[PDB]
């Protein structure tokens, strides 16, 4: 069923949002790692921590983009069902008109 499809897509999105929080946390930690090296005076390792920061940012973008795709499919399914309900509403309106003419 399309309802189940929506639940399953949301299920994966929820798991991806856990990855989102995890990777976002790592990005903050990599920034902090770099700041620690800057206070130590080791700019080489600070830049390397920023390289790791950017690496995780790329992974976060992948997770966020994956959720976007699932949401597009999810909302497309929802919209399809809303269009079927709009259709049924118009069909009942037509029935009312049939009664008026009859």
């Amino acid at each position: 069923s399309p309802t189940k499809a929506i639940v399953r897509l949301r299920e994966h999105i929820n798991l991806l949002s856990k990855k989102q929080s995890h990777l976002r946390t790592q990005i903050t930690n990599q920034e902090n790692e770099a700041r620690i090296f800057l206070t130590k005076g080791n700019k080489v390792m600070a830049k390397n921590a920023l390289k790791k920061k950017k690496t995780i940012e790329q992974l976060l973008s992948k997770v966020e983009g994956t959720m976007e795709s699932m949401e597009q499919q999810l909302f497309s399914i929802e919209s399809a069902n809303l269009n079927l309900e709009t259709m049924r509403a118009m069909q009942e309106g037509a029935k009312a008109m049939k009664t008026i003419h009859s």
